[PDB]
């Protein structure tokens, strides 16, 4: 646990997209026994877990490739869930709010 700035930003920065997330529909991958066509559709699921367990293993370098995954998240969910769900809405409203947390928290990361 040698922390560097930019490290213990995006751990902050997570934290802020999963307060987004109130009702936590985006906290665990979306669980494929309960909906088992989910991969012919998404080539690459996301979701905060795994993207905590990435950030905890040292794999984002940079805040571009962080940022990416978070647009999974929210593209995932907008490609897989028809308009009028419960889930499509979630995903444009954390788009919303999730980007303003992402740009706040770039700019901190351009001075460093
Ligand atoms: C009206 C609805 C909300 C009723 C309902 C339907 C299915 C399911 S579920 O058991 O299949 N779980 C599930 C599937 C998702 C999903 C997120 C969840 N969870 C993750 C953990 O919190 C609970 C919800 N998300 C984000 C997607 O984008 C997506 O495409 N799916 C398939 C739960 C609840």
């Amino acid at each position: 646990m040698q922390l560097t700035p930019f490290l213990i930003l995006l751990r902050k920065t997570l934290e802020q997209l999963q307060e987004k997330d109130t009702g936590n529909i985006f906290s665990e991958p979306v669980p494929l026994s309960e909906v088992p066509d989910y991969l012919d559709h998404i080539k690459k699921p996301m979701d905060f877990f795994t993207m905590k367990q990435n950030l905890e293993a040292y794999r984002y370098l940079n805040f571009d490739d962080f940022e990416e995954d978070f647009n999974l998240i929210v593209s995932n969910c907008l490609k897989y869930n028809a308009k009028d769900t419960i889930f499509y809405r979630a995903a444009v409203r954390l788009r919303e709010q999730g980007g303003a947390v992402l740009r706040q928290a770039r700019r901190q990361a351009e001075k460093m």
